[PDB]
């Protein structure tokens, strides 16, 4: 849906910055906070793929199944699970079918399962831990694939661009997203000038 | 919409018995780790009146507005404001219109707002504090009025039983209710004779 | 230097709830001391900040130079970063506060000798309370009457603090008229919309 | 398998508070000796008494706490290590009628309680962390061995040592130490009553 | 009392991330030790516990007898609360457990001397590294061969341990093998299940 | 305005490990002198000098962080009071080329940081608890005063006395017990690189 010719030119952003003029427009809530690379070196933008997980209700996982059959190639994944310490969002194999869809990173307000297998994959993702447990063995199951989400404090609406970096992820809405993509370029450069002169 | 004639026979029920049976049918989560009572010596059991906070997005109350006038009398609120101590969900305005509107309880994953007013309305309500905040002053603002609920680690669908005591808040599911109204007789009273015999 | 005293009078008549709304409306955003949980409920305090603040120990007293220069009306705003191993004061330094008629204090740490503290009518603010003095653990007393980071917030030494079950708020005197003259506002507004609600 | 002190310590140790004893067990080169974490149920109260130690341990799904109760003596304080829990409520209303009927002086729970509006209104004082629904093994908690050092706060407690526990919190005072108190705070309080009126 | 090494060298080639949903399966719900961190990616690990308890201080040494105890293969489950004022081992005491042969170590707490005991070849798993030493600021050690609740987990001296990067399962010796004979049936239809999202 | 110290001292002191020194101090009657909190950003590094201090605080909606930069003189070390905060961003890539232009040896912050990609390409070696996209006034802490005693970990750290830090974390070595250290640890050193053969 959004317009490939923006995914590439936020891309030429940090979230840092991408964050920090965000808050000029009047928006201080653009960071997950939460979310941490798994492995240093990255940088993803891309539409959010809403992932919402809700607590388990013992017999009252097709709701996150759902999800990964509907990547159009280059989406990002933001997951919310409540930082749980006991639910593993993807394991080794959804992964797979992650990049092999052309996902472009993964976000997760929780952790992430099979770490030594996940981490010799070519997908950053972001997430605050890794567990051997799977999304429907704690307290937690998937719920919907496509709605609103409170991963990290942001309110991360299906479209959304997410600007991964190291320094963490930041959500940049499609209504603001020209108006920051031009707002960092004259920043980040004038920035550029003040780094030779030292 | 239920049938008035289980929320009394509910209400009959301790939280500690309605969770312990909770468990037995296969269903664990279902006390609502959070929520504390404001003041001692109440029970409350009714339909669960669900309400979703989201993060703010600065600019981007009429979410949670519409909850209140949509209370058929002797309902039960629950609000999804994930622990938040910074955001008011209710302040003495609103809690007046529970009451007149036929307020049962009110159940909240957050804190409430103007606390020495509202402690002397007769209407008992759980929360995990105490706010001079209101709800849009934070990171959180209102959202849905009508949907599931992660408040607690628990989850909270519309129509549900609500079996507020001092233990806590329990949620008993429609589905699992008079499994339970015939299951905790046979329970306290077994357990009332073993009281006399000491 | 305490300040119009129909400040006091006037600013006391405002809910802490009121303040924030009418603090946020100014722009100040953070006035709530998150952590200051009323002792026992039913009080209200209105003053100046006798500011004291703690810093880690390290074994290289500051306590009672609070309480020689404590003035009728005051509010002790004490930054003890919520330690539940340090009891800021205790049975006498309670005293000596409302010897001199300290109108509250409000702490972000916690009290030594609850059982007397407490029939002691004088209303306090803390995180919880300890067996403990200050100066036993992990903080030494030590500056008092400076700026203090009390919740998440700004005490700085003058300001009015408002503290009612909601807990306390921070009222700088520099802006501190604007919100009676809002409260009565928002009060007027909320009474009559409180009347019409009924009927 | 321990024994029973000098009765005639534990009341001349009622008579100090535990903010002292734990200040002079502090001088004797003990600092670890104030519980962090349990509070008092109820606002107005004072126990002394040696420590029957009862410790859960985490619940791995392969009726100890029973004999706790039956081996508790009158006058002595009942002292549990419960971590913390908010899902596992340890003692009920049953087993608090068992420890008044045998004369128990207090309980100090590292955990949460069962059964809150009942136990509230039997004569027996509690310090715990808070109360729940959930009974002592339904969760990730069960009962494993009694009358063992318990860790119960940040506290070495070993049973038979005394524990004064007012509305500051709860002090493991060792016997070997126990009169090295009564001697320093009887006439500390004579320095303190004194200096109340100058 | 080591078992049959058969067991090892079987179920070291089980994912603690499989490990877990085949003793998820067989009703053993808490398995995961949540605190341990691997202090360095890539390490593998399955031996017995040699289960190290600490317990709070009090000043009235067992931290060596488990050394002293330590035979090849053992893994080194540590109870230590996660204080991050209490340096469980340094540069000595990890030589030693490797002098012996120790096929890793598990703590729920945190490490002395982390800039040496890198270098040093052996796997660890801790909450942090800490200037500390044990039995400084608030725990003393203590049993050396007792059940553990190391992070939320009972550990009875005997288990067996997998540890990769998900963290450290508890593997009782008592339903050890109807793991091994489940990942086999899981990997197989993994392995397939893999192969034909490929192509 | 405090000023340096025995310049041989420090190299005499970068010799000795965080945890020695932690330990000689705690010897000496100073149990509070490891910083809890930071973390090192990269693996392998080791930093002895003088404190710098800069102190964070709340920020009331009403330029001292440019002030501490322009004092920085070589070998010292920074030491920042950011409470933690992970919504403010201390120091980014621009005011940390500053600190390796003016020479510095290291930084501790007790919080995030700002611009991650590039300040770990810096040689600069950096202690903190995470890293962020805002900034360092964005959120709710803003810069304070320079150069004035901090509380940053759990440490009283007041400007002047010495950090050694290496992967274990930060230690404050006081310059009036700086030299018995070295005399402690020197002799010490020869105790434990004996034992280490038999």
């Amino acid at each position: 849906r959004p317009d490939g010719e923006l995914v590439r030119s936020l891309n030429r952003v940090s979230s840092a910055t991408a964050c920090a003029k965000l808050h000029e427009l009047g928006i201080r809530r653009s960071y997950l906070s939460g979310p941490t690379a798994l492995d240093l070196g990255n940088k993803v933008t891309g539409p959010a793929r809403t992932l919402q997980f809700m607590p388990q209700r013992e017999d009252v996982s097709t709701a996150l199944w759902a999800v990964l059959e509907e990547v159009q190639p280059g989406d990002v994944l933001v997951v919310q699970a409540y930082g749980s310490a006991f639910t593993g969002c993807l394991g080794d194999m959804l992964v797979r079918y992650f990049k092999r869809k052309g996902g472009a990173g993964i976000v997760v307000d929780g952790r992430i399962r099979d770490a030594p297998r996940v981490r010799e994959l070519g997908v950053p993702i972001w997430c605050t831990g890794t567990t051997p447990h799977y999304a429907s063995q704690s307290e937690l199951f998937p719920w919907a694939y496509d709605v609103p989400v409170a991963a990290g404090g942001v309110l991360t609406l299906p479209g959304d661009l997410v600007v991964a970096d190291d320094d963490g992820a930041v959500v940049v809405p499609v209504s603001k997203a020209q108006e920051i993509v031009d707002s960092a370029f004259d920043h980040e450069q004038w920035e550029e000038f003040s780094r030779m002169r030292i």
